[PDB]
């Protein structure tokens, strides 16, 4: 009763200032966070304590992470996750290859979005892959990204909702360089032969992402914001803007407007950058409440594909899953309780007193009631009640790894 | 029960699962005043968006509006061209009489007072240079207006029975490229050690150093730097000014809190909103706020740390700002106030870092905003956005017609 | 031509030579990249609507000719649309051809080429922050229309001098705050771009390109503008870009931006200034990220398709000053970059002799290039060295001093 | 020669400027720069690219190429875990002994020799806590391995007749959201005081603390802050290491010099080129290398900085990183010593800014490069690039067979 206590003076409260509570959470589960295989076994694939070894096992640790985040989740794959009992060379991944992963799904009623892994492999030794010199190795990863999107089409075409295959390459140089065109242009026609088959679109999208910089690459990153941009802008693919792969103080939430004016779709990767793209794990904070208000103040809901794109192995990998996917969810709802026509009005109307005066005040809105009824709604707890839930299974299960 | 009643008891519940009291947080709440900055009144403009105060009295008025609707205790913190003589008076012999209508005020509206040398906006400030100045008589007649102005300071602590910190910023500095970034710190160290040569009462009275990274204008070089005045506090026991504006990008004063209070005495934390620059917005209840006031309250900093507003926007109703950075500043302290140190720490110490971030995130739900609001109800003030509707009400009236 | 400039410079042509740098043809290439100075640094951006600045017309002029004398080789002049000439006030939507006749003329006689900018800043209908984004469509359309006109006198500039004119757009539309709706004002100035742009000129006589900014003071919070809202008008429309060096993130830089925008944009206005804490705006220096952009811009062998202007304003200086020093520190990053050997060093890259390629690159620094750019000045019948001040000091004592 | 008559012409440009290139020569000579041992190793230590050092031999050979190679005076910095023991020795038990054959190489070399305790890549550093680790005794395994490196430091300096800085840094931090920076902080300055605690010659020996701001999988807290480190370095009066790679963006060095320098005895210069973070790459003749070497000739810092190189690059030669490096402070330290720093000052002083900014900036085209050429030739060291052909030769030669 103290949640339902709570739930109902919070409604009382939102109603006064025109928000209906419940329209809100059905808003929520209209927008699914797409979840990273990735953190769960620490990007080994299957070619702290307690990483999953295999795909059974990151499938039992997804499973223990989604039954304590409320609303829709998604499952972003990426290409080294495939199941084969023989191996399969990048070139020549095949649907079959992540059948497994897609029956699953269906169980779950999860859609599934995708990733071809330009990363960790010998032909990616030299820190250039689709942009590479050589034309052995650089054909080498045009392939596996062709044969990626295939995958990403039969991953749309089995599940009901399209698969974002995101497309993100390390190449770069550490050092100062002396030609940034050279692999920029070979990026730019590797690409384009990249997304040469036409797939549909009920089924598959491309998206392209640019990062500033990575450790041992950091003096030059041939797959820069601009490249992408014009890429994105050009060939009219999704765009990817990833939350830590900025400079210092450079938001992705003033972003989202401006690119929806040139590219149909976004895909969003929060993260939370420390210092560096460090890949730390969500939190409720400033930035990822204004990525949550962008997408709901300018109705994104079918343009936007929200995804997590961290990396901690310092704690338990599922709190990790846990506490980032439930924050994304917290900001939206957050976002969703805002009364924007007002404040939009007041700021149209050269308001600016009003509009900083309601922005503040509405922090001190009782949301948290709302947020505890909507995981009353999904059978997940509401509060810290979660922890115990991992606890329970790092003692039973990951204890055991 | 009321509503708001009602509310509480359900987070009064919820705190004390957690072992947290919330009555005691209220109570904890009122032994951190905020500093409410003189100067965004009439934009800085002293005595020697449409609306700004014009004199003291104007300036006064707008203050109680403002402090009606903060809730508990506040402090005011003067500048020295805020000083009420019917005669000019050179800045270097400024007298605590000069401020005897704002002492009388303070003392009936339950206000400490802090102070500051206003080493600005005047004709010997106009090379740049000041309390560095290389001509001896300009950086005399600054020396003197900050030794008049310790005394100003002591005399409201003296009246008001709690003592002034007296904060020193000079806007000291070079646009371009600098050669001697040398001589005009040696004279400043100088000069700062003739000004706090006096000495008086700290009971009635507190010295502190700011340093500033950059300032329009005075962009290369800063004579007084966070080095600089992290030093000179250090090595001279003066009060250390830390301004959450006023670092390079991504820095942060809370960090520095607890590095800091190790080697000196007292803390005078400035805060404002940076925005892709030194730009001095009002504060908002955001990440770094609220940094700022965990680590006051975990550390039980209470009585060697002063808190005050230092921004300044005059975009927007200047009554409002006071309003909303204030309000803003109490509500991060409460938060703090609220937070189960106790256990994260335990759970810190033990290394079990996954519950630490998922507690500290749950955090975040929980029901402040309850306690919050009963907080500004008890001090009779709006619980929330009404408070707007005061504002309103007083530009119609008073500030339309200025 | 003194013995001792003539000896360093053989000894340069030498030791350049040995490293198949040929010190001649570096010179030559220094000739065909022209710097456009701007020309608000004179008056402190005040238009005809530190002591001496100019005041009209012909002090400016009379300024630019004394900085331009002091700056070797081939040299512009950016205008803005308040830099008019008329008896009687014109309304900036009414602008015309005419009113820039004088500076034209003045062009001709000098052997510059001339580019230009509409003017949206510092007047009644800019003052709520909002120009072509503005909500009102009356103000809204008062920015179209100076911005439609402004292309018609850039259009006839390039038909009477020759050399097409690089018509800028640059707005400061943003808010200082907390914004509600950064897409609105986003909307609207895609709109009002096109409308701008709708009448084809001939691209032999003008340009269209549009320069994003991240913060202005008073506008710190949203920018309507921004890099990613250009990148994205300039790729679809297919205008220039313009990329600012103080315009944008703490750290962030637009040597690196110049090959990735060159892949999508048919051409590049880079504008020049250093950002000290801020979009300070202070004079260019002979620094790393000027290098920087030198040593891109030759490297892509961008001629063509890069026009490279100043865009500082320092007012605590000598403004001739300024502008000399700003222009001969451009250059000289040109001169250094043209030095270098560029197809050694991408064949090393290419090898993946990264060992060798820092080596080298560290040690052209070390080379003699002074010896080439003070040849270079001396050509051009302008000095080599420090004594350019004593002109500028004569000049202030002669004129500015009596200002 | 060619190099001749450059020298020729630029001894005559400079003296029109009032600067004697020959005397700049000398003043040049009384600059060591203190070359990173494991620049050569990976920082490995004895307990992309190919020819790593393995062993002491090893590694004084290649430092030996190196050394032919860079003009002028230098001096090698050497970590605790280069100690040469024919059997495991505990960190907290190292002993002069141990360090012997460097001592002796030393001296044969010329050479002036630094240290640093080495308090990271160890089984009980593992939680990334040492000297601020709350576990009592692994704090003491700290405290002891620094007070016997001090003890290592001073018998150097004993031996070699030039104090040994010994420079101590921790990686102590935190990689997420942390509670409690305070009490890591406290344990810190305890252990710190005990560390320092024996009494050593000051002409053998001088204690240096570092700042840092973040470290990869610290990221969110480092307990030995660069606040932390100025308040202990002002008020324990040890020398205060300045590292160019540590700070936050846009944040230098080269201005906290003459800000510190009023406060601690000594500074230990560390240079290094940050890219995106502390990348530790090759220090290459830029702004701010320029403006370090700037700021410590135009005070005349010659007897109380240290300079070293504190980079580490594994993806090229690692003899070319450190020539490359060492080239490149010294050529930065020549510009400076052939600045009119007089005139300047004198023009600065007088505010013609004008003059002092078009004076700056034409003397990056005066011909400083003939004067560091012959400084090349008169230390007998290739003044050009053919010192890579040199490196080329001892990786075919040597660095292949490895
Ligand atoms: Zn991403
Ligand atoms: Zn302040
Ligand atoms: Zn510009
Ligand atoms: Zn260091």
């Amino acid at each position: 009763t103290q949640l339902e206590q709570a739930w109902e003076l919070a409604k009382q409260r939102f109603a006064a200032v025109g928000i209906d509570v419940e329209e809100a959470l059905r808003q929520l589960d209209r927008l699914p966070v797409s979840m990273h295989c990735w953190q769960g076994d620490d990007v080994s694939g299957f070619e702290y304590p307690g990483k999953a070894r295999n795909a059974s096992e990151l499938r039992a640790d997804l499973e223990q992470a989604m039954r304590l985040i409320p609303g829709p989740k998604r499952l972003n794959l990426h290409a080294i996750y495939l199941e084969s009992d023989t191996p399969v060379s990048r070139d020549q991944i095949k649907p079959e290859h992540f059948k497994n992963w897609v029956e699953w799904a269906k169980a779950n009623q999860l859609g599934l979005d995708f990733n071809p892994s330009c990363f960790s492999h010998p032909l990616s030794a030299d820190g250039f892959t689709l942009s590479h010199a050589d034309d052995s190795i650089r054909q080498f990863w045009i392939d596996h990204c062709k044969a990626s999107r295939r995958v990403s089409a039969y991953f749309g075409e089995q599940l009901g909702t399209p698969s974002v295959m995101n497309i993100w390459i390390p190449d770069g140089m550490k050092d100062i360089t002396v030609d940034r065109l050279a692999p920029r242009q070979r990026l730019l026609a590797a690409l384009d032969e990249v997304i040469s088959e036409k797939l549909n679109p009920a089924h598959h999208i491309d998206a392209v992402e640019s990062k500033l910089f990575g450790i041992g690459a950091e003096s030059y990153t041939v797959g820069s914001n601009e490249f992408y941009m014009g890429y994105a802008t050009s060939r009219q693919t999704a765009l990817c803007l990833d939350a830590g792969h900025f400079h210092p103080t450079e938001v992705i939430s003033d972003k989202i407007s401006a690119a929806m004016l040139y590219v149909p779709q976004l895909l969003l990767h929060v993260s939370r950058p420390v210092r560096w793209d460090s890949d730390h794990v969500v939190l409720l904070d400033d930035e990822t409440q204004a990525i949550a208000s962008e997408i709901v103040r300018h109705d994104l809901f079918d343009r936007v594909h929200i995804g997590l794109d961290f990396f901690d192995a310092s704690i338990n990998r599922i709190a990790a899953w846990v506490i980032g996917t439930r924050n994304m969810k917290k900001a939206l709802l957050r976002a969703l309780l805002e009364p924007t026509a007002e404040l939009r009005k007041l700021e149209a109307p050269g308001d600016y007193t009003a509009r900083l005066a309601l922005l503040e005040e509405q922090k001190s809105l009782p949301w948290q009631a709302v947020w505890e009824m909507y995981c009353q709604r999904h059978d997940t707890p509401a509060g810290s009640e979660w922890l115990e839930s991992v606890r329970a299974y790092e003692k039973e299960i990951l204890s055991r790894r």
